[PDB]
């Protein structure tokens, strides 16, 4: 069954056959759509078919499907599974898998860049200190003095579920948050709970508005351990406005490396619970969400005041006005400091070309509209007008529960 | 079975059970979400009639009463004999209100119970429809103090005697593709604007010409009618700061009135049921004015604001967008014409969702349509999880008549 997707701004119609290979569930049914819902140890029994599916995709991608190399590998893996209950991926398969989990990430608007991904094989790591070293090298390589390079570091896969490797931080770089006795919060409200764990674990918090949190690393299922990322390795950008000279006095800055560290990478049925990855920011992640979400730095008012906007009634659109300036500032500061960043128009225009390319050469591109459309100026970006089909393909990146809610402390 | 919905800005969680009464499909499957797709017999009839009457009586606290049972049998017998039936005025009103209540893509449903219903089921001709429509327009406009309303024409019979309002909305501007290759007026209406032209209309070939109604009664060919200008309230768009704004020569009509949908109540289909509420500012300022396929006025407005349109990263399109929308709301409020900004409207919707969850056990909502076209995450609906499902009575999409009509 072929599915048609239309762009109501250009009438370009596309056909999707790719979804026919989808296997996982979406959370929706023929009676209800869960499209805006944020979150809707394997057995030998279930593992081999997952491995086969993967190795077939892999061997077909290199044009060796049916080859002896392909057949042998299938027998090798199969034997290994029956022999050990699991199996190890060749380096080539790991790189391929990692790149494809990104290619399949329907919530990611930056996928045009999917084939350019530096993969760091950290499967030989055994300790938290070991993890710390691998992560510092990832941060340095990735930051590349402001000229960002996409990368991912992959730690040992899950075995019995009692020896998981995990990066407790949700992102490698984020600012601490502190709940004050008067109910106010200093720093980033999103990280208050994690910040409490770090402090409890021994972190000496400077209790400021932009303190970089310490890495909290768990190796082989052991209790996690704290590590400070060398400051010289954390690239930061002071935020200022090209016209509003008072903007800088707002005392704002943000880090340049966005590195998701709490997701699970699944390849051939194998689970990589610690797989920190990074690209570069789209301006609105910082300017719209991090700075203006009511539950984050919530800076709209203050910026609103300084601009002396009519804040008496919402219909003045004072919030919308301050929002644009804040985002103008973030983009301005990053470009001035020569730190890679992409605006929402560029990013979405690019995703549109990527998507079209993918329908033609791949037969589709799963995409989650709800996440793809930028948090500001939605309809003046091309993705707003683009019908998208969302389905799950593997390899893929999945959510997993927070470690503090599952870990058995030793 | 009991689904939960979370608001990520406020941590509030609501439990949904209303979906368990859903009956129609969504377009999605366990393997694919089509949440962003724009358009995903006597025996058939009685069951629909029963589901409806059941909920109607339940709403009036007379569920399983004799009246309930009596009516169920009357309609029952009526279908067996007439292959259809007629709703009691009370049922018609209840149904229309609930079709609105069930409109998952409508953000202004907090207003759902206040709906003026005009029963035009006795209409028989295009002139009759024109009279009913002018009356609707006038009543709803109320000199600027808009009142929500719907006018319901005769239900479908054998499909060869359907009533239809060929316009997509009661009041729209015409569009004509010029020699230049460009488009004059509303690009969206070029096809309709032509069907009028070709049907007989004499276009003033302007940029904001109110289109003529094209009514179809009982299946006959449609006829043209020009709405009395004094009945079409318009608003000249000026900025509360940019005196030059006015020179753009922009204006918009005050009455938003969808006329191409189908109202389904207890199995019956009303193919001509124009309805209207009042505008949320972004509909005009963001979509009508700034869509590249509409009046596409960003550049012009950006130029007059003297912004660097060299690089997209200066966010000139964004800046202008904000001014344009500040103007729209400004004017409307200046001319005392009802309008609502996306902040106020979305805030209302959240409040309505909370009422619906605690009083009805849920509220179907299509996030893709509920979140405003600009400033998405600064409105509360952006952070609100929404479950979408189809309940009846409802408003459904239907084929444009000119692709089904046999002249
Ligand atoms: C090259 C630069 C890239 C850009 C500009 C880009 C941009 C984005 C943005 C704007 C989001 C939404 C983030 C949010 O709202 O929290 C996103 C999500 C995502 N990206 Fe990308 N991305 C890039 C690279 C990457 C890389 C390298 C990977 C994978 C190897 C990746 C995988 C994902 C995933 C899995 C999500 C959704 C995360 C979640 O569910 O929380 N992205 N991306
Ligand atoms: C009184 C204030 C009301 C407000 C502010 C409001 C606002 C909205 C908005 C912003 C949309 C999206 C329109 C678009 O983007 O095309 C919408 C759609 C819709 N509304 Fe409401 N509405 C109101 C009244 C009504 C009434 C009276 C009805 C019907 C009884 C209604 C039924 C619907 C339906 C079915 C849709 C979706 C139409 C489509 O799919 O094209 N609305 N409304
Ligand atoms: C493709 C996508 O479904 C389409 O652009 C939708 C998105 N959300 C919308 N939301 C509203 N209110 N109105 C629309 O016309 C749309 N268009
Ligand atoms: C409830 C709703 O799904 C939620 O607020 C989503 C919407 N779209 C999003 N899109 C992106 N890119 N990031 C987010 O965190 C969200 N949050
Ligand atoms: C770190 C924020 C979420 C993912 N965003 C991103 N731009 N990845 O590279
Ligand atoms: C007629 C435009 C779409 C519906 N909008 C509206 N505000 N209804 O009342
Ligand atoms: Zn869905």
């Amino acid at each position: 069954r072929f599915l048609k997707v239309k762009n109501w701004e250009t009438d370009v119609v596309l056909t999707d056959t790719l979804h026919l290979k989808s296997t996982l569930e979406t959370g929706c049914t023929e009676h209800i759509c869960m499209g805006s819902i944020m979150l809707p140890v394997r057995t030998k029994d279930q593992l081999f078919p997952l491995a086969k599916e993967f190795l077939d995709q892999y061997y077909s991608s290199i044009k060796r499907f049916g080859s002896k190399a392909h057949m042998d590998r299938l027998e090798e893996v199969n034997k290994e599974i029956e022999s050990t209950s699991t199996y190890q991926l060749k380096d080539t398969e790991l790189i391929y898998g990692a790149k494809h989990a990104w290619r399949n990430a329907s919530r990611c608007v930056g996928r045009i860049q999917w084939s350019k991904l530096q993969v760091f094989d950290a499967r030989d790591c055994t300790t938290a200190h070991g993890m710390f070293n691998y992560i510092c090298n990832h941060v340095k390589y990735a930051t590349n003095k402001g000229n960002l390079r996409s990368a991912i570091t992959i730690f040992p896969q899950r075995t019995d579920g009692k020896h998981d490797f995990r990066v407790w931080n949700s992102q490698l770089i984020r600012y601490a948050g502190y709940k004050q006795p008067d109910g106010s919060t200093l720093g980033d409200p999103a990280n208050v709970q994690f910040t409490e764990i770090c402090i409890q674990q021994g972190w000496k918090a400077p209790r400021g508005r932009f303190d970089v949190l310490p890495l909290l690393l768990q190796a082989n299922g052991n209790d996690p351990e704290l590590f400070q990322i060398p400051p010289e390795l954390v690239l930061e950008v002071p935020i200022r406005h090209p016209k509003f000279d008072w903007f800088k006095d707002l005392g704002l800055k943000w880090y340049g490396l966005p590195a998701v560290s709490n997701m699970l990478l699944e390849i051939g049925g194998l689970e990589f619970s610690a797989c920190p990855f990074s690209g570069w920011y789209m301006g609105t992640e910082i300017g719209v969400r991090d700075y203006c979400d009511n539950s984050r730095y919530n800076i709209l008012e203050e910026v609103a005041k300084k601009m002396d906007l009519d804040m008496r009634k919402t219909s003045s659109l004072w919030k919308d006005q301050a929002l644009v300036e804040i985002n103008i500032a973030v983009l301005y500061s990053f470009q001035s400091d020569k730190v890679t960043i992409v605006d929402h128009h560029s990013a979405t225009e690019s995703f549109i070309k990527h998507m079209e390319n993918e329908y033609r050469c791949r037969g589709g591109c799963p995409a989650d509209w709800v996440w793809i459309v930028p948090p500001m100026s939605g309809s003046i970006t091309p993705v707003f007008h683009q019908e998208m089909l969302n389905y799950r393909l593997t390899p893929s990146f999945e959510y997993q529960p927070d470690p503090w809610n599952t870990h058995v402390w030793k």
